[PDB]
Parts: structure tokens; C-alpha cells; sequence
């Protein structure tokens, strides 16, 4: 009924760090994960439990910080921009499904402000 969670490991990809990928795991993800508003985003949205039959009809690319965390831990991303896109998709999903001023949107907006501030200090290429 729920979609399978996104893949988080690539079986043939070499392990390669970059300055930016190290920053995204050790600074960006770590900071957001511990925030008091992180919990609704730490795992895929369970649209069954929340009685939202239309969520996965409206959201074509589900994404969440638990998936991002595993991807970074497993070195799934080839570059930092793929990871940044996953964060942006997560926030977009919230803003296109939920009503403005819903509590979950306020929580997303607080997390996104912290995300964008950290991205402003992303190491150079
Ligand atoms: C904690 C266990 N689970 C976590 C995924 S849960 O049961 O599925 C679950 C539990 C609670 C919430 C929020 C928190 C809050 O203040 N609400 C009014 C609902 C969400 C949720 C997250 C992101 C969304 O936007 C894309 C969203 O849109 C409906 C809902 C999910």
C-alpha cells in the first residue's frame, strides 16, 4: 500500500568523499537531525497510518531525512548536488501537499531556514 522506501545503497559505486559531501553529513544532516522539529521528517511519510490516501497521488517523488541520512552514510551520492536536491524535494513535498500555516509547514520552514543557512557555507567545489 505504501511505496517501497527509496534505495539507499548502490552495490557497485566506489566509495569517494568530497569536501562538500563530508560537510553535508557531518554538519548539515547532523544539525537538522537533532532539531526539535526533525521527527516528522526522519522517515518516509506513512500515508496509511495518517489516513492520507491522496498523499502518494500528489507526491510523485517521496523523500525524507532518514533516506538522506542512509544515503550519505552509504556514500550513495556521487556529488553534493544530488544530496542537496533530495533535501529540496523533501521540503517541496511538504509545501505542495499541506496547507500554508499547517503546523507541519511551520516545522518545515524552520528546518529549511537552518538548511539554507548551512548551505550558504558549503565548501567550494
Ligand atoms: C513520526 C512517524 N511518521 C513520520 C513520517 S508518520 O506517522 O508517517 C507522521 C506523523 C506526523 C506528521 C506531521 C507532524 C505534525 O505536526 N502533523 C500535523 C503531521 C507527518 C508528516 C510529515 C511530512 C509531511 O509533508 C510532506 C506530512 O504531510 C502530511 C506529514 C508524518
Amino acid at each position: 500500500s505504501n511505496p517501497p522506501p527509496p534505495e539507499t545503497s548502490n552495490p557497485n559505486k566506489p566509495k569517494r568523499q568530497t569536501n562538500q559531501l563530508q560537510y553535508l553529513l557531518r554538519v548539515v544532516l547532523k544539525t537538522l537531525w537533532k532539531h526539535q522539529f526533525a521527527w516528522p521528517f526522519q522517515q518516509p511519510v506513512d500515508a496509511v497510518k495518517l489516513n492520507l490516501p491522496d498523499y502518494y497521488k500528489i507526491i510523485k517523488t517521496p523523500m525524507d531525512m532518514g533516506t538522506i541520512k542512509k544515503r550519505l552514510e552509504n556514500n550513495y551520492y556521487w556529488n553534493a548536488q544530488e544530496c542537496i536536491q533530495d533535501f529540496n524535494t523533501m521540503f517541496t513535498n511538504c509545501y505542495i501537499y499541506n496547507k500554508p500555516g499547517d503546523d507541519i509547514v511551520l516545522m518545515a520552514e524552520a528546518l529549511e531556514k537552518l538548511f539554507l543557512q548551512k548551505i550558504n557555507e558549503l565548501p567550494t567545489e
